[PDB]
């Protein structure tokens, strides 16, 4: 599948969340030279409206692109934490439809790693938070 580095970042001053789309690597190939047209997808819940979902630029003919897309999520601080970012990276063709290729889910509800790197994030506001995040399979 993959995987997407994400850089997470909150501005209190804004009284609002920052996603950064850095990069993918290993990512699956749709076409049948081997490789991939991946984007990202972001979206907060519960979230406050229909727009809450995102997508980064389309990298055509690609497993291992770079983003580098920085977002700008309206959450508030206190509300952050108990938020749930899904990051997923989808496969793009022209002409055509796109494809399910890997994401994830960063929530402080979650545990195990997830929490770290989100949560974190709610710690280290002013602070960039990144890392690499491992692409799953969720509704092919």
């Amino acid at each position: 599948r993959g995987k997407i580095l994400v850089s997470l970042m909150y501005s209190t001053q804004q009284g609002g969340l920052i996603v950064g789309i850095i990069r993918c690597v290993h990512l699956a190939a749709m076409d049948a030279n081997g490789y991939s047209d991946p984007f990202v997808k972001l979206w907060l819940k519960p979230d406050m409206g229909k727009k809450a979902k995102h997508k980064t630029q389309i990298k055509k003919k690609t497993l291992n692109p770079e983003f580098n897309e920085e977002f700008f999520y309206d959450i508030k601080h206190s509300d952050l934490a108990k938020k749930s970012l899904d990051i997923s990276v989808w496969d793009y063709d022209i002409g055509k439809s796109n494809d399910y290729i890997g994401g994830c889910q960063l929530g402080i509800s979650a545990k195990g790693e997830r929490l770290k790197h989100w949560y974190e994030c709610l710690k280290n506001k002013d602070k960039k938070i990144e890392r690499w995040h491992q692409l799953q399979n969720e509704n092919h």
